[PDB]
């Protein structure tokens, strides 16, 4: 179970070490640079609820996707996630509510107090 592999053998990657975001690394990137706040950055993902109740993908879309890192253009969890991976990277993330939606939530996708897994893979990111 991929999300129970995640909170055993997870490394908490949080500043205050409170374990709300968990990665391991499933595959290895490229070179030593990582992307910094603004960087442009391109991505594969599939995500669900831990409950494996709903579940979503950037295939879905036929299509990458594409955010700027540390913009809270996407939940706290993927800034600080995504800014620990190398190109190339293919890692998994368990992530709890206060780094994701919440109490308050998002419904209908996200119910209150969800925690969240995703697997990402990091294709390119682009300077500001
Ligand atoms: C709460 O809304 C959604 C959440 C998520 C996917 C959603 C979505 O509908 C708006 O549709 C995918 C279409 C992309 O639309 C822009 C995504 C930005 C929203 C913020 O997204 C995030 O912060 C993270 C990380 C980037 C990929 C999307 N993600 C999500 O949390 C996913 C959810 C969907 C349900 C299963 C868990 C992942």
């Amino acid at each position: 179970g991929a999300p129970a592999t995640v909170t055993e053998q997870g490394e908490d990657i949080t500043s205050k070490k409170d374990r709300g975001v968990l990665k391991i690394v499933k595959r290895v990137g490229n070179g030593e640079e990582t992307p910094m706040i603004g960087d442009k950055v391109y991505v594969h993902y599939k995500g669900k609820l831990s409950n494996g109740k709903k579940f979503d993908s950037s295939h879905d879309r036929n299509e990458p996707f594409v955010f700027s890192l540390g913009k809270g253009q996407v939940i706290k969890a993927w800034d600080i996630g995504v800014a620990t991976m190398k190109k190339g990277e293919i890692a998994h993330l368990l992530i709890k509510p206060e780094y994701a939606y919440g109490s308050a939530g998002s419904l209908p996708k996200i119910p209150s107090n969800a925690t969240l897994f995703f697997e990402i893979e990091l294709l390119d990111f682009k300077g500001e």
